[PDB]
């Protein structure tokens, strides 16, 4: 029959990670039970959940096998001989569910990506639909399980994950820059985000001791295959092509959802400037802002860069709308569309008609001249002041870009300032 299964939470800080432990899982399977039909999703989750550094993403595929209870004792057996049982801060899940029966997941997946889960929830709901199920610490990687299941897809988007030959592995990783940054040009935008030219970063390689070589985001499996061939670094073993849920907003939150706002929760609201750009400490920017729910403070973190540019620019009275997340009672910037420019109306005085200054005050009502010349005039002249900032969407640049943030590439709407 066919069974979806899912798996998180079997990775440490030292080597392994979920999705590794995954594509071993699946090659055991295509040996011995039967095969997998389709790709394997890797469905990242609420992003500001602790215990989930870094990056917090499940794992899932489905397959072809006569029996449950054998998929389950390969499924189990590759997570004892690979995951990091040692580790307190691991704790793999593992799931096993009908085809039939994931459509019943959407909502507990969906919450698993917009809010917060005990594990009394995951249990009740594997009690209540008899879901053969692996937990093998404490259960807290059958939340993320289930979800990875449950997850429904409207947008997605691809990630060709490459690992490495296990011999490298907390080494360092060999690899052409430059090779990276061509490709980005040739196929930009079918994979996107995969490289910061603004700071001369490679974003798609990780720093971690983990298993992944590459994982590089894009649009068909046509773009990725190309990224690949056309991408030089040290030789590559596995490879998979996961379905993801990267690039999607999926966990963002609107104003119209709810009463107030909470912690560990991402949001996307109209905001009218109260307090103006203020920096803090590290390379900071905050500013407050009004909306149904109050006064919110809002942040650009030092991380963002230039972004910060964007925001210092903010003048009290301009309507925005921010896209973040609520940590420690603030909104970390992903995105930000400038709606409505606030105009300010001032009452300067005359420029003199001849040398361009100036004019100074003549009295106490005695009008204004120039001094310079013989010239004069006795009114204010009022103007609108013209500050560098065009209304529209601007971002934070990708080697600062969160893996559900959408960036402006893949939205149709217009004024969208993509900074290359
Ligand atoms: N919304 C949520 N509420 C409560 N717990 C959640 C949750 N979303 C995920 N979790 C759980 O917290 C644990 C997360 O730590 P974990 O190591 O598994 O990273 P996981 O997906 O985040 C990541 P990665 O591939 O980089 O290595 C998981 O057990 C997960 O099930
Ligand atoms: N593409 N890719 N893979 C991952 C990624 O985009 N990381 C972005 C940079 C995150 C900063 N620590
Ligand atoms: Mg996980
Ligand atoms: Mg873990
Ligand atoms: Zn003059």
């Amino acid at each position: 029959m066919r069974v979806w299964v899912g798996i998180d939470d079997t990775d440490s800080s030292r080597g392994m990670c979920t999705t590794y432990l995954a594509v071993l899982a699946m090659e055991r399977v295509e040996r011995e039970l039967g095969k997998v039909i389709g790709f394997p999703r890797l469905i990242r989750l609420n992003p500001t959940i602790p215990y989930k550094t870094r990056g917090n993403g499940a794992v899932s595929f489905l397959v072809e096998v006569d029996d449950v209870g054998e998929l389950v004792d390969v499924v189990n057996e590759v997570i004892i001989e690979h995951a990091m049982l040692d580790d307190e801060k691991t704790n793999p899940g593992a799931v096993f569910v009908d085809e039939e029966l994931a459509v019943k997941l959407k909502p507990f997946a969906d919450k698993a990506i917009k809010d917060v889960l005990q594990i009394d929830e995951a249990l009740f709901v594997i009690g209540k639909y008899f879901i053969p199920h692996l937990r093998h610490k404490k259960g807290r990687g059958l939340i993320g399980a289930l979800a990875a299941v449950g997850a429904e897809l409207e947008d997605f988007t691809l990630e060709l994950i490459a690992y490495r030959y296990p011999e490298r592995f907390g080494t360092e990783r060999e690899y052409d820059e430059e090779s990276f940054f061509d490709m980005d040009y040739e196929l930009y935008p079918q994979t996107f985000d995969n490289v910061d030219w603004c700071n001369d970063v490679v974003v798609c390689i990780p720093n971690t001791p983990c298993p992944v070589l590459y994982g590089i985001r894009g649009e068909s499996v046509e773009a990725l295959y190309k990224a690949m061939e056309s991408v030089k670094t040290e030789p590559v073993d596995r490879r998979m092509i996961f379905v993801t849920n990267h690039a999607t907003d999926m966990h963002l939150i609107g104003e119209e959802e709810v009463h107030r706002l909470e912690n560990y929760r991402s949001y996307r609201l109209r905001g009218r400037v109260t307090l103006e750009p203020y920096d803090i400490e590290g390379g900071h920017v905050f500013f407050e802002i009004d909306t149904k729910f109050g006064s919110v403070k809002c942040a650009a973190f030092e991380p963002t860069k230039q972004f910060r540019n964007v925001i210092r620019l903010l003048r009290k009275g301009d309507v925005v709308e921010v896209y973040g997340s609520m940590k420690k009672d603030t909104i970390n910037l992903e995105k930000i569309q400038i709606v409505e420019l606030a105009e300010i109306w001032v009452e300067k005085n005359p420029i003199c008609p001849s040398c361009g200054r100036r004019m100074e005050s003549a009295g106490r009502g005695q009008g204004f001249r120039c001094k310079k010349c013989r010239t004069k005039a006795d009114e204010k002249l009022r103007e609108k002041v013209e500050r560098e900032l065009q209304p529209g969407f601007y971002e934070v640049p990708p080697s600062a870009r969160r893996h559900l943030s959408k960036p402006l590439i893949r939205m149709n709407v217009e004024g969208r300032h993509i900074f290359r």
